[PDB]
């Protein structure tokens, strides 16, 4: 359990230590990997950017599924600022609320 110093993760707006990814942007999901380390390609209409994945870390979203800005690809904490930047205020405050009251 997370707990208090979670607690404190989330009024502080802190680096989550187990970060998932979100993605920036709304397109498909493409998951390439030959045996090195994991690559999850989320593309779109104009734009096509690649997720650097561990192959230790699991994920949610199996291969060709669609995703939403700031949907996270893998699983963990969601690092405010990113999906600040991705999702926007409203989802911010949903998130972090949500997360506090879940403690």
């Amino acid at each position: 359990t997370q707990g208090l110093p979670r607690v404190i993760e989330l009024f502080e707006a802190r680096r989550p230590k187990a970060k998932a990814v979100i993605s920036e942007i709304d397109g498909v999901v493409r998951i390439e990997e030959g045996e090195d380390r994991l690559s999850v390609f989320v593309e779109s209409e104009g734009f096509s950017k690649e997720y650097k994945l561990p192959k230790d870390a699991r994920l949610l979203v199996k291969d060709g599924d669609y995703v939403e800005a700031g949907q996270p690809l893998t699983r963990g904490a969601i690092d405010p600022h990113q999906l600040l930047e991705a999702k926007g205020p409203e989802a911010v405050e949903r998130y972090l609320v949500d997360e506090i009251q879940k403690v």
